[PDB]
């Protein structure tokens, strides 16, 4: 999947998490988000199409995707413990961090 | 030897997944693969022994191992849902990707000058 | 968020694992450790404040954190199979790794 596909998967699974009723649906959605965040870190967003992958700018992009994976993993740990509303709050919060990355690198 | 060892762990656990009878057996094998994929991205394969770790070619290698981690994680999501046949099919697909990475970065010395 | 805050989360959750009685307690703590290791790889520790983020020294730091995430994930696989004592022994090994990394990268 290209970068925009991975971002769509993040968007689609955030919507699943906010409507979820039990931990298993929240964890499954977070695992799909984690896979997408890892994939996004290996892809090239539009704003970086012609940049050297070892540039400071490309590294900052990949680190930003790694930050998303950290937050997704923390929300997975909350949900694993049965703290489903807490994991849902964490997902709502990391929606804004995902959005920051999306807006920075899209188009 | 670290990269070759990780690749062996990937191949070993793909066989576990093919023989698995339930979701928990598949998930455990995928978690071992994910650990080996992450470890492999910190290793230097034979093809890159002489290159700067900050070179483009070394980064491309690391991102290729991260691609494998993403496929493994997706298979793990399928197995967590109970979609065992689907996770097994995803694993058969990532075997092809593991093979491609292995052929790209392994030592080619047996093939020199053929 | 601090590199130091991620190191504290790793330290805290190693104590949780050492006192655990069952696999789910170990798995939850390992997942918090995995989140912290990933987060730490995106931070700049004091030792690296004077270096380019694209330097070999910064890359070695990030790969040391990735190495820690691999060990954490392997301990999670052990605990997922019910091998609680094995997972706790793996955690004792990564205590050493976390300590070494802390000592290396703290202080400018
Ligand atoms: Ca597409
Ligand atoms: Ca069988
Ligand atoms: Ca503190
Ligand atoms: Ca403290
Ligand atoms: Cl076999």
């Amino acid at each position: 999947q290209d970068w925009e596909d991975a971002m769509e998967t993040l968007n689609d699974n955030l919507k699943v998490i906010e409507k979820a009723d039990n931990a298993d649906q929240v964890i499954a959605a977070l695992l799909y988000m984690l896979a997408a965040a890892i994939a996004a870190a290996t892809a090239t967003p539009p704003k970086l199409e012609d940049k050297s992958p070892t540039s400071e700018e490309a590294l900052a992009f990949r680190l930003g995707m790694h930050e998303l994976a950290a937050l997704i993993t923390k929300a997975t740990a909350l949900a694993y413990q049965g703290l489903v509303k807490e994991a849902q709050a964490a997902a709502e919060q990391l929606k804004t961090t995902v959005n920051a990355h999306w807006q920075k690198y899209r188009s």
